[PDB]
């Protein structure tokens, strides 16, 4: 795999989403990854629609939390996801409200990355695109984040309790990095993305919970 690369360079990454209040972070990073792959299947890129993920994948548990992988193989059986156009994010579950012929992408089910694996993962990255994942992001230094490669060995890589998708990977000064977009907005963290530590024994759990769906 190469030394770096960024999916945001390439056209397969759309604006920073602000989730607001509701937890439904899985959903938003389902969906990023759905766009990656949207883009390098079709050449176009669109927002596609949380809130058909909160409020359809009857696995989850809407603004409560979710898993990844349970909005990709929802896609998968529902033959379809919304466009964020179509169904727009209001940031409370409602009803189901899909309509098949707003349907902006498909998903043929999914891959997991080996747990723990930041080689795997970083294989991942560069071969599919951005990749789901879940961290531990309940500490203070991750919340204020402002520059830099962010390392904090109070991490706990066991405790996962937030989805974001990882849009690539480098090396600042080096300090190796994934290049993660989270949903908490355009004025959360580096213009909404962080760059944490990447091969630094597997730093806030970065590749315990990491996922992609296939197209
Ligand atoms: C995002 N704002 C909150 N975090 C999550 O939703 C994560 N999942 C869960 O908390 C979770 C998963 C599955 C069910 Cl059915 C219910 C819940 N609460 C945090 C763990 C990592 C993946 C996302
Ligand atoms: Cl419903
Ligand atoms: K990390």
């Amino acid at each position: 795999a190469p030394d770096s690369v960024d999916y945001r360079k390439k056209g397969y990454v759309t604006p920073v989403k602000n989730q607001g209040q509701c937890g439904s972070c899985w959903a938003f990073s389902s969906v990023g990854a759905l766009e990656g792959q949207l883009k390098k299947k079709t050449g176009k890129l669109l927002n596609l629609s949380p809130q058909n993920l909160v409020d359809c994948v009857s696995e989850n548990d809407g603004c409560g939390g979710g898993y990844m992988t349970n909005a990709f193989q929802y896609v998968q059986k529902n033959r379809g996801i919304d466009s964020e156009d179509a169904y727009p994010y209001v940031g409370q579950e409602e009803s189901c409200m899909y309509n098949p012929t707003g349907k902006a992408a498909k998903c043929r089910g999914y891959r997991e990355i080996p747990e723990g694996n930041e080689k795997a993962l970083k294989r991942a990255v560069a071969r599919v695109g951005p990749v789901s994942v879940a961290i531990d992001a309940s500490l203070t230094s991750f919340q204020f984040y402002s520059k830099g490669v962010y390392y904090d060995e109070s991490c706990n890589s066991d405790n996962l309790n937030h989805a974001v998708l990882a849009v690539g990977y480098g090396i600042q000064k080096g300090n190796k990095h994934w290049i993660i977009k989270n949903s908490w907005g355009e004025n959360w963290g580096n213009k909404g993305y962080i760059l944490m530590a990447r091969n630094k024994n597997n730093a806030c759990g970065i590749a315990n919970l990491a996922s992609f769906p296939k197209m």
